[PDB]
């Protein structure tokens, strides 16, 4: 049928470049989502300035084809003047997940920072 997949974008700790990138930029960081099996998915949140420890709570919701290999892309990302860095990609397989469900995915970029979503599935259609 259609199923609602619900990801709050909650928070993160210790968004880094690294000491030498840190040192030119502190992260001035932003979630993106994308599912490419879903009609204009990309979606993002605010972007907080100088926060390496930035708190989101920002929801999400996606309608789904239960038949199509869902994968929530996942991207943290640093907002530049020119070009917004890629500090990190995670993918979410929403297969693990089952109607009804709803659980906190920690997800870890580059063995330190740690990007904090809740993630919900339902049958849903209004
Ligand atoms: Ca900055
Ligand atoms: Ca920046």
């Amino acid at each position: 049928s259609s199923h609602k997949f619900t990801v709050v974008v909650l928070r993160a700790t210790k968004v880094t470049k690294g000491a030498f990138g840190d040192m030119l930029d502190t992260p001035d960081p932003y979630v993106e989502l994308f599912i490419s099996t879903t009609p204009d998915s990309r979606k993002r949140t605010r972007h907080f300035n100088n926060d390496i420890n930035p708190v989101w709570n920002e929801t999400f919701e996606f309608i789904l084809d239960p038949n199509q290999e869902n994968v929530l892309e996942i991207t943290l990302m640093d907002a530049n003047y020119v070009m917004d860095e890629t500090l990190g990609t995670a993918t979410f397989t929403v297969s693990s997940m089952k109607v009804g469900e709803k659980k906190e995915v920690p997800f870890i970029f580059n063995q330190v920072t740690e990007m904090v979503l809740e993630m919900s599935l339902e049958v849903a259609s209004s």
